[PDB]
């Protein structure tokens, strides 16, 4: 079980202002820290924040949140559930701030809500370093959905405020899952992030910022955009067929002929974006299912699970025989890969 701890500093807080929080466990015998973005979709004006501050508060509250979690997936304390890094030193970091993990904006008399994804993700790290941190060799930061799109936005900046903060030993790699979408032709998104990285001061990692220039900044919120741009090693999971994906493009799954060709045209967009990503793992799957599933282990890509994919990154960062890293579907339509999830 992972034990809840809300930050001491309370000013760093949830949209309503009650303070934000992790939950740990920690692994004394090991050097390696974990750290995970949860996800949830965002909030972007006064009138879509207040909807889901009455149906879904603890994605925007720590009033209600438990004192304890159990470990899933890759946060598995277990070999069997977690043949990658079971014996690490674990960390959740709810979402409580709804704005992809992007903002840094207190409450205060013009502001409503507040809108502080980026420096929960900074206070969470500081205040872990007096808690075993400082001796890590490997901060993982992983995430998945909103949260792995979090990972590609903040992953430089937890790695600038380490070697700032005088930790220079310390290896920031980033692990991003289900959050490597495109702004494509829907079938029957940009706008929603525009307005909402004005009402969250959300902010985006700064060599992409200068690509982009002022008022284009939702452009970083894209995968194949802004992970060039990016100097910490980045390890990329997207299924081919990302049923959020297909959400925003008002697709809802008998296919005739002009269904068939976008998806099919989907699948290939998506692996060509990877191409260049040589740390990843995309199989040709319709799903919304996330690496935190206690059945995370069964899905192969050419024989090949995520995590012993995960471990070959490891080794390379200390190709190899037998131990890929670079494994995306190259077969057209979902469930043509026989271990999609059922
Ligand atoms: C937050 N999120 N989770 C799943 C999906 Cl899809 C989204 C999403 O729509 N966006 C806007 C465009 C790209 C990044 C964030
Ligand atoms: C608490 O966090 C806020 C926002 O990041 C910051 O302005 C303030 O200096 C912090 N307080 C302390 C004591 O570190």
């Amino acid at each position: 079980d992972l034990r809840l701890h809300l930050l001491l500093n309370t000013s760093v807080t949830c949209n309503d202002g009650s303070p934000a929080g992790y939950y740990l466990k920690e692994s004394r015998g090991s050097r390696r820290w974990l750290l995970f973005l949860e996800g949830g979709w965002y909030c972007f004006n006064r009138e879509n924040c207040d909807s889901r501050y009455d149906t879904m508060r603890r994605l925007m509250s720590s009033r209600d949140w438990p004192r304890t979690r159990t470990g899933t997936g890759i946060l598995s304390s277990q070999p069997e559930e977690n043949p990658y890094w079971w014996n690490a030193n674990m960390v959740f970091i709810p979402y409580c701030s709804s704005d992809v993990w992007s903002g840094a904006s207190s409450k205060s008399e013009k502001n409503e809500y507040a809108f502080m994804g980026a420096l929960i993700i900074q206070e969470v790290v500081r205040e872990l370093l007096g808690r075993g941190l400082s001796g890590a060799k490997v901060l993982l930061l992983a995430g998945s959905s909103a949260g792995g799109t979090g990972v590609l936005l903040n992953v430089d900046r937890v790695a600038e405020q380490l070697e700032k903060l005088g930790y220079p030993a310390i290896q920031v790699r980033g692990l991003a899952d289900s959050g490597w979408f495109l702004d494509n032709k829907q079938y029957r998104p940009t706008e929603a992030i525009r307005r909402g990285i004005r009402y969250w001061n959300g902010v985006v990692p700064e060599r992409c910022r200068r690509q982009f220039q002022e008022g284009e900044e939702w452009n970083c919120f894209f995968g194949y955009k802004v992970y060039p741009t990016l100097r910490s090693p980045v390890f990329v999971v997207q299924w081919l067929f990302d049923e959020a994906q297909l959400t925003v493009d008002n697709v809802h799954l008998p296919v005739q002929e002009g269904l068939r060709l976008y998806i099919q045209n989907l699948g290939r967009e998506l692996r060509h974006t990877l191409k260049d990503v040589p740390a990843s793992f995309a199989p040709a799957c319709l799903s919304h299912e996330i690496i935190i599933r206690s059945h995370w282990t069964d899905v192969q890509v050419k024989g090949t699970s995520l995590p012993r994919a995960l471990h070959c990154w490891d080794r390379s960062l200390h190709p190899l025989k037998g131990c890929p890293v670079h494994l995306v579907d190259s077969c057209p339509w979902p469930h043509c890969n026989p271990s999609c999830p059922t």
